[PDB]
């Protein structure tokens, strides 16, 4: 089905050099696309559509697995899951 995905842009910060190598290859990747690309400052405007948070983020980690990226600056950010000290109501019925 066609689940409520999400798009999530990122800048990355990359070798201003190496700009066209690492473009290249983020376009590559599935659901990334390259926006914007600021050579001069080593920007990279990426755009990930995924179908699932989840799946968002397998696929976001592994543009940050380049070697060329210094920092991926994440457009949709959440806080750190940290845990919930008093969990809430769950549904999971067998019956």
């Amino acid at each position: 089905m066609h689940t409520n995905w999400q798009v999530c842009s990122l800048v990355v910060q990359a070798k201003s050099e190496r700009i066209s190598d690492i473009s290249t290859q983020l376009n590559a990747f599935p659901g990334c696309e390259v926006a914007v690309s600021d050579a001069p400052s080593g920007q990279l405007i990426v755009v990930v559509e995924a179908e699932d948070s989840e799946t968002l983020i397998q696929t976001i980690e592994s543009v940050r697995n380049v070697e060329g990226v210094l920092a991926v600056s994440l457009v949709y950010h959440q806080q750190e899951e940290q845990g919930e000290e008093t969990p809430r109501s769950h549904h999971h019925h067998h019956h």
